[PDB]
């Protein structure tokens, strides 16, 4: 095994790389999103700065994990990161609606590892998952959630309370 | 022929000055639209500053393009600046609209002169058009269609949408 | 079509698209060999931050692709980015005749792509690919042959060769 | 038992003077290195100043974990210093390997006072532990790591591979 490798277990080592591929497909929901708003008939500049921003953070935790692995003595491997499936994303409602969805199922899989970690006794883990992931994951599922709320009183169809609400996003 | 012309086609030259007069002629348009914002009775400041930028760019590319014909050692010929089409543009989405379509014309008269440059093997006057003209045409369309897209959404008619929009372009 | 399309050629729009996973796709291969360099078996870290900035590098490459797709009006569409042919890259030579051979594919079908736009007279198209992407690839495929000739002296195998050569990256 | 002590197990008071007696240990060990390395016919100023750096940072490890101790309501107690087990620590790669083999058996023992505070449900003593030790144990170990794997490279017996590592680390 590696020099460096100590407490270490397989599972959390195979864990962590399910988890960097997960942080890389956000990462691309987040840039096809990011895209879609700056469609010439989509348009909405704020929301696509916002999702612009969203994959850099999501791509900045995947190779937060991948130093991570090379930290703990384990080996990364790297997978196929898949396309969305729906990458026409409607409208920023809709758009967020996904985002939390994604958002949740990714911190579904962070506390899954944490879990892991903790019943191999892997402190040293389970202090990375709370520090580096969970507490921000936290943040962005209540920053969208507020998201959705404003412009649900804005007015979440297509309209001038959805104009409006993109500008406060720039 | 002039001292210094060399590979310079005549009917490049007789194209530039086309282009000349047709850079003025939308300079006209967009002075036409700028004022025609201020009125009083129209009053939207964000869209007469918007064509008042936008009859200044086209007076200058005017200006390359002549500064062009000489460099090149071609004659400019100046002609008549036709009125524009309206002295009336309607509402800001439908001035947008004209804008739109004079772009595209615009734009289809320049790859015109590119196809008739790179027929006669002129590659300083195709890197001109390229790097001069159809790079900011391009750019000057997909905001328009940006705009119209924005402009549709907050409400296009006449109301609080138009005001609200209006703003956004001061 | 989209309002601001105008000589944007179907063909030119889904070779845009492949173009945009290719240049994801090197981007993972050097966020691959980023990360190699730094396990504590390997420990290279010129070369880690070397592979680092490609990675950076092609994932904005993909990214001004998608802005212009969205400029013309084409429509992206995002698939699949593949793993990485390898998940251990060898010596630092090794590593460099990959991205050699990577950075010629790539040159490749930028190649392609400016013959498909020269085909269908997409001035706009061949003088975005000669801007912005064919100049900074003849670049870099020099400098990845400079930086093999300078490894192969100082001596490529595992040494203090490449341990002096890796200093000269950092 | 002390006025402000409360929910703190008399065993992690007792492993706690443990793991000062065992990080002054440590610095005694780095501190007898930082000296070899200076010596007249051993003459490498990198290492010296490596393991004086390791030296007091284990020194203040080891009053950090003497205040803790009062915080907590605890009593010191002090326990003699062995010496090192070494006066003579060989060739550079050879303090490195004995360096990495004392920093694994640290962070095993700090891993034991975890689990015996996670057993009697002390988290701030988890708290403790997780955030100011085993955290940059975990750093010291793959740094410690990376220079073996370095001076492997660079050649680690006597010769001109050590006299240029040396330097890196001055
Ligand atoms: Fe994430
Ligand atoms: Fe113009
Ligand atoms: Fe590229
Ligand atoms: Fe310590």
């Amino acid at each position: 095994a590696s020099q460096v490798r100590q407490n270490y277990h397989e599972d959390c080592e195979a864990s962590i790389n399910k988890q960097i591929n997960m942080e890389l497909y956000a990462s691309y929901v987040y840039l096809s999103m990011a895209y879609y708003f700056e469609r010439d008939d989509v348009a909405l500049p704020g929301f696509a700065k916002f999702f612009k921003e969203s994959s850099d953070e999501e791509r900045e935790h995947a190779q937060t994990f991948m130093k991570y692995q090379n930290k703990r003595g384990g080996r990364i491997v790297l997978q196929q990161i898949a396309a969305p499936s729906m990458q026409e994303w409607g409208t920023g409602l809709e758009a967020l609606q996904a985002a939390l969805d994604l958002e949740k199922q990714v911190n579904q899989s962070l506390l899954e590892l944490h879990s892991t970690a903790s019943g191999n006794n892997d402190p040293h883990l389970t202090k990375l998952l709370e520090d580096e992931y969970l507490e921000e994951q936290v943040d962005s599922i209540k920053k969208i959630g507020d998201m959705i709320t404003k412009l649900k009183r804005a007015g979440p169809h297509h309209g001038l309370g959805e104009y409006m609400f993109d500008k406060e996003l720039n």
